[PDB]
């Protein structure tokens, strides 16, 4: 009857799982686990529609709040991903205010936006729905570009949206470094810092994407509301590489 | 050209191999392009049917690692449609007798040494129209000891000539020895029963096999002599990074 | 050799049915029924293109003429439903002359439109195809918005759509009401005799999204061209509860 | 923590459970969330294969009801493999002989009271570690009374220890004795047969089941004392309620 | 209405049909609406799961020929899932004895003459409530000859009633005679047994079938009286078109 | 290590197969066959992005560049089909500049242009990957409209692409022609030989759809650097046309 992210906000941060491996067993086992989210990367991945909707519901089932990282801040993708039970969303290249009223809009009825109504997989979950359903969702921004960072201030004003979740491989990338996991680059750790600063000033949340529980733990320690480590395909392939390298010893 | 688990054990050298039981092909590309000879496919204990079975096959392939499969079932058409799929090794689970073996071996060969049905959809793209003349060689064929019965009847399963030889489930072995279903398990009788399998396989020159759930177990066991060793499986492995990343993070 | 819907209109009103849940079996069952249409709803769903496209052959098998509502009005999207063998389009959120233009393009040839040409499923249908493909396809734009509303006369001026269809439930959220399933709130009410009364004055078509065969009965009676009653899993919940009940009484 | 059948039959109740012959998990999900204590995917009469069986038992176990699958045959091997799917409850169609029966009851059961490999994907996430304690438990299993042979089998097939009881699949029971194959028949017939059956599982303190075809009709089994009734199957009442809808609105 | 294949043969007219081993809709709708009564999609050879045949069925059914299965294998379950799912067809391979003929006759009827479990998903929406009376006319159903066995036990294979007669696999017939598996053979001894195989299938009054891989090929089965020829394989079309289109291009 | 048809063009043209037919086992024998790239269509067939990522894999096995034609120039659409090992794209409808620009910003890193970084499929495939990223992919702008014929001076300006790709039964159908396979409508093979001579011109490369060996045969000795002949159901259809009438004769 809450969105667990909310309820760690309403009291701490949220530590989130990422998948970009489609199918549920992972899925559950992984919601299973102390992550209060997961997020289903649909940008950078084989993972379609009709393979992220089972998704969903094997994380509820495993008691972590669903999330999907979208491939594009298009509304209707957005509004889709709400009623099939996807209670955050992360959409990827947020330049501008415009664009992050776009996101706003997908996320509340009228008439706090314009999301369509016919919340086929909320309603069951909520039963009460429509008095509550803005405190059901999440929603971040993803700041990844120098236009995105130049606009933090504008892409926080936006009323609607919960704040900005930065994407440190992009953002290295966008500002002429080796998109780096992790990155260290001496320029990005200060536009990170930075948007992390005009977040908070702003009354916003910050998120971060993390490659490594040892990242993840510095940028709990630094103050970020929403934390994601790490990919299931890069912990995967880490771990059979060091199974491997322990079997051929 | 060749069966890379067969190029192995020609070259005197055992078979490491990947261990899937989560659907799809991204991880399955992934963990085929690591220094495993093999990758199988679960569709006993997952949720991988045929139609997710099909892809994971071509990319394993593509990986450069043999894609095996370990049945759901030691049935005869169920393995001849994987081998016509591009499953170039079959596992059969509860392999408990004689004819149980028979019954396997008769699928992996055509007429006159087995009864396969000819229709070799990817393996004649793979190995063209000389595909026929070499097929037996392109397929490796391990029968699963998991049951007190198999074990009775260890001799006579390995008496049959057209399987590599046998490919031990530990956790149902020590469940049906009255033991706890641990994967690597220490106890005894277990591990007795383990290398009286290996001994017997040896002696009946055939081949043996172990699925592992740790690196430090496939070592001991590489270095015991097992020709064909699994370590670890997917979701296992993807488990237990999860549990670390998380706790390393609070 | 028709739409079926046309040869209702040619002659009388359409009576369609509409599915939220994915699959053949229940899609054929429904066609065989009395009902001239049956509606995909891509929207409000978890049907992805893979799951639509089966569902479309099922439906014409079964008799009925295959209609899609889309996630959005999007011609791309429209285009690739159109040669998959939907014969109906429902583009939700139409809310602007440009808006109901763009829905136009997408249903007709060069010189009527932009429809781009590899007709794969009506092809096969129809064999002849090119000279009557723009009559094999009807379209309708969803009026849901006060500013569809405010913009009726504009929309029903757009040549290439045969009309509009009212989405009660977001029209009465848009308004400042509550989502009622067949809403009978008085300015809501108003809002669609309005838009009934100027789509009939321009010599278009009118259709409406209907929860019930009750509320279908009146808007039949009252001239709607289209009327759709009721979605699959609202009726298959509601016989649910009914035979639950009866077990338990 | 339990299977909700098994603590219906504890708490001294029947349970009353939905028939799915859809595939997908949203109607799976809504019918779970009603007051159904258990929801039936049909995998012998529908279009259900195992990819799309595997995430509607996930729904149905979101929406609250207890999982079941009537399998498409009584196989030991895809018994096993959808209760490590999360497959809570079994119904197996065509049990005619004591052999059959038994053939099921293998599959549900770890050794050394079966022979079901061990490897519990679903049921090791929802029970943990303590799951080999327990796994026999959570499992319900039924046997179809669908033949004449079935019917003069009754005592035998009664006698399996491992099998929770009986269900009666009625139309296959009313074509076998020579009638109208009608689901809630009046044939007078069929009605003692049904009768029979019921009097003779409880008789051997097992439970049995039956499917219905309307609200009415199960209100009367539940009355009659079956243990497990469900009513209706979504495409059955899906087509009778478009047909109504239709109906009113010409 | 009827069944097209059974309305060819009331008609004094033989049988063409297509054969599918690409898994989909669109071609399987646009090679049923060709002059083929008929199209048999392949689930023996191909990676074409049950979930993959199921809207193919409809996609055959809506171009105007008769959707037919050959099956992976002889299993009752298997084949009556099939026909609730709209296959109108049963082509079974590798029936060897009069007793693998029977399992298969066994289920294309219902009770009394087989025991097909009822629900007919698919055959009641085409057929309505009049289908049980003329169930057993809908359904066509071949046994294949496809070794030394088949051959040897023709005649006993014949005898069963509840088949419409047999179908020659060529390429398994040819290899278990000891020839190269090459489709439309030359081979004497391979030409003779078919010869042989149609000319039993006649004098018992049953139908007889081939499998083709040309138009040339297929002229001539039609010629020699054969009631059922499929020709040729989507896959083996295809592949030969685009390398034409290769060459003509280069 | 390399982009097949790029090495065609660093020495040659190269010829494509086309699939309208989703699956992957048809996929692999074609791309056996000696055809350098085998395009997978996403506008005109029944391929969702689930059906088109196993048949990328098996293309790249028979040992051909997989290449996809979209359903429409979305810059988030082409990354995902990149990221899951798509090397070559067309775009359908680039009708002005500013579109062929929208394409070259998907098929380009930072600074070159503003493709999201998460290379799934090709860091396994090159492993390296960042520094040649650009040149592993094949961009071309579909060119099947008059104001596209207009325009082709202004897109074939655009840095970005490798060039343009002829739709001749859209571009015939767009000039007031019957929409012919392999068209030779005068005013139609004066425009492609217009838009080949301006990409030649421009030092650009120009690609064809032909509809048989015998048109492609003509266009590869009029010097395009990329023909694709024939589409699968095309050649099948024909083929087992042909087979039934063997069979009747
Ligand atoms: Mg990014
Ligand atoms: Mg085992
Ligand atoms: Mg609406
Ligand atoms: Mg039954
Ligand atoms: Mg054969
Ligand atoms: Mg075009």
């Amino acid at each position: 009857h809450h969105n667990k992210v909310r309820t760690c906000w309403n009291e701490r941060p949220a530590l989130a799982g990422w998948l970009q491996l489609p199918g549920t067993l992972h899925a559950e086992a992984l919601a299973r686990l102390d992550y209060d989210a997961v997020v289903i990367d649909m940008q950078h991945s084989p993972i379609d529609f009709g393979q992220v909707a089972p998704m969903l519901i094997a994380i509820e089932l495993g008691g972590a709040e669903p999330f999907v990282r979208t491939q594009v801040n298009d509304p209707s993708d957005i509004m889709k991903l709400l009623d099939a039970g996807a209670y955050g969303i992360i959409a990827p290249m947020v330049n501008t205010r415009a664009e992050a009223q776009t996101l706003a809009s997908a996320l509340h009825y009228s008439p706090r936006g314009l999301r369509a109504f016919g919340p086929r997989r909320p309603s069951l979950r909520y039963g009460g729905y429509l008095a509550q359903a803005s405190e059901t969702v999440v929603g971040l921004a993803m700041i990844e570009t120098r236009e995105a960072l130049a606009n933090i201030d504008e892409i926080l004003s936006v009323d609607g949206i919960d704040g900005v979740f930065i994407g440190p491989t992009d953002l290295a990338l966008d500002l002429g470094h080796a998109p780096l996991v992790d990155t260290e680059e001496a320029e990005v750790v200060s536009a990170i810092a930075h948007v992390r600063e005009r977040a908070h000033a702003a009354g916003k949340r910050v998120g971060i994407f993390c490659g490594s529980g040892g990242f993840a733990r510095v940028k709990l320690a630094e103050g970020f509301d929403f934390v994601t480590a790490a990919p299931d395909l890069a912990m995967l392939s880490a771990a059979a590489r060091q199974v491997i390298a322990d079997a051929r010893a």
